[PDB]
């Protein structure tokens, strides 16, 4: 599925994501913009041999099963294909870990390249949530 932007930031906002461990709705938003375009499907394979996972681009070397990721872990118990459901609740549900593992929303690389220290309310701005 590819969300509209407001339809994932509502999305989003159900799920518990706005303000957890501190990041406001639009740090997600903008987020899921450049990990996945806001496609639910989107996968990408790392350099490592592991592969990043759904709309917040999850990874398997430490957080999903995708079975081909040797000496990985799968820290969230689920398997990698669940974080491309149409539904979110996987992806968001691991994605809490995530954030909560230590250094913030610095796990997502395009968070802190592209997203971090700007104007994140932009993301959400217009939207009926
Ligand atoms: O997040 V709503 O679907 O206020
Ligand atoms: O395609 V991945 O480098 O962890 O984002
Ligand atoms: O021993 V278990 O971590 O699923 O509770
Ligand atoms: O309630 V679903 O989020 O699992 O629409
Ligand atoms: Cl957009
Ligand atoms: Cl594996
Ligand atoms: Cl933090
Ligand atoms: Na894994």
């Amino acid at each position: 599925k590819v969300f509209g932007r407001c339809e994932l930031a509502a999305a989003m906002k159900r799920h518990g994501l706005d303000n957890y461990r501190g990041y406001s709705l639009g740090n997600w938003v903008c987020a899921a913009k450049f990990e996945s375009n806001f496609n639910t499907q989107a996968t990408n394979r790392n350099t490592d041999g592991s592969t990043d996972y759904g709309i917040l681009q999850i990874n398997s070397r430490w957080w999903c099963n995708d079975g081909r990721t040797p000496g990985s872990r799968n820290l969230c118990n689920i398997p990698c294909s669940a974080l491309l459901s149409s539904d979110i609740t996987a992806s968001v549900n691991c994605a809490k870990k995530i954030v909560s593992d230590g250094n913030g929303m610095n796990a997502w690389v395009a968070w802190r390249n592209r997203c971090k220290g700007t104007d994140v309310q932009a993301w959400i701005r217009g939207c009926r949530l």
